[PDB]
């Protein structure tokens, strides 16, 4: 029977292909974990589902009525059988749900526009010229909040008390906001998302520094589902054979516009 | 019952004491493993004793009896109850044990005499003159062995038919033998080791090129152990408390010698 995937839209992990009206199915849609997709389930051997979670979140569970969201939620819940998406692997997670060893790396990290002149979270941490901040939810946010680390704390009580907001409602919002503040905003986000906007037109950011954290995204499943060793076991023979590399330098690189 | 914990004596991840006679039971070693250990240990309510791998491998199955050394072999066989080490997760493993999520990335490099003219993989594939190769029982042999990437194929049927023989039976052979060849001979080995002995005497030793690939190590515990859970989430929440980052910039902090 056919397996169903549960994604989400961003790119260039998945996006609607320009022409998709013009077409069916998963064919619809482009993309890193749409090719990943279709890498694992062939050497799995099952026939699959793309479907884009309904409520548009990754995976938290809410602290008053503890019911899980986003694509976690619809492994736990069993409304889905796999995540193929840029999900992290973190304790709370891998409390609920299984996860694949990580498919690929990635840790937060400081978005300059070229010219700027920071060169780590040190050298932010310790000045306000250039305003510095996060998106106003997720991870990146929660990591400043928790972190017990002095150089993140010292960031984190600079940007919850810095004016005006540094705080960005989405991704476009931070590097926007980057683009046309003259070098006076960074943007802290996934390493990951940083070097894609780095290969974006006009070709005007840059990641700057070594990342803050080190994490890695990971193909998910309801916890003890068969599906599961098959899974990681692809995972691994992907990794091996190049075709992680290949893939990543496919979306990021060979698709890029900053050479 | 106390936890038998499989390592490998392998700087700076786990070491004897500078006065480790004066010293007893755990407390004779020191190192980044060592100390994950301690950590791992006290998140999932165990005792455990650190006890060197027999046979010094890091772990391969014999193409003709099928059996398994090193750490590998000691958790298949059920001498240990889990390996804490500078242990590669790779696919011919995962089929036999079980591993935490990674705790250390790390990937393939190439380590030359100063001075060797070698600046990539690619670089090493073209030529014969400079001698390369790798560990006997690890995983960098058994990525080689197995890979259709074609450099790294090329590389291989190299390596195989290279004469005198280019592996080595352990790591510090591997570093010896590149400072004792007069630029003949470049070492393929993990980043970790390439990195920690380009920056302490003799200072004779350097990486080049980028790695030729990307994975991590990980705890390993015999297949279907009831550990592997615990230790796992102990893993994820010593990542996310930042005590693995602090645990490698103190065990890799450069004091400058080179
Ligand atoms: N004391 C120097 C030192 C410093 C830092 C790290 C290390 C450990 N280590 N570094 N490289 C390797 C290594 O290289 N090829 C292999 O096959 C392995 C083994 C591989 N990890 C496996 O699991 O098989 N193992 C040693
Ligand atoms: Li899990
Ligand atoms: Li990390």
């Amino acid at each position: 029977k056919t397996v169903v995937v549960t994604t989400i839209l961003e790119s260039p992990y998945v996006m609607m292909k320009k022409n998709h009206e013009m077409l069916e199915g998963n064919e619809r849609y482009e993309g890193y974990c749409v090719d990943l997709a279709a890498e694992i389930a062939k050497h799995c051997g099952f026939k699959y589902k793309l479907t884009i979670v309904g409520d548009g979140k990754y995976g938290a569970r809410d602290a008053d009525t503890k019911i899980w969201n986003g694509m976690v939620g619809e492994l736990v819940y069993g409304k889905a059988d796999i995540a193929i998406a840029p999900l992290t692997i973190t304790l709370v997670r891998e409390e609920v749900i299984d996860f694949s060893k990580p498919f690929m790396s990635l840790g937060i990290s400081i978005m300059i526009k070229k010219g700027t002149p920071i060169e780590s979270a040190e050298d932010l941490s310790k000045q306000t010229e250039i305003a510095y901040g996060t998106l106003d939810s997720g991870s990146t946010k929660e990591f400043f909040r928790r972190s017990k680390i002095a150089v993140f704390d010292k960031m984190w009580t600079y940007m919850r008390s810095a004016e005006p907001s540094v705080f960005v409602r989405t991704t476009a919002e931070g590097v926007a906001r980057v683009r046309k503040s003259k070098g006076k905003y960074a943007y802290l986000l996934e390493s990951t998302m940083n070097e894609y906007i780095e290969q974006r037109k006009p070709c005007d950011t840059m990641k700057v520094g070594g990342n803050l954290d080190s994490k890695g995204y990971g193909i998910a499943t309801p916890k003890g589902s068969s599906l599961g060793n098959a899974v990681n076991l692809a995972v691994l023979k992907l990794n091996e054979q190049g075709l992680l590399d290949k893939l990543k330098n496919k979306w990021w690189y060979d698709k890029g516009e900053c050479g």
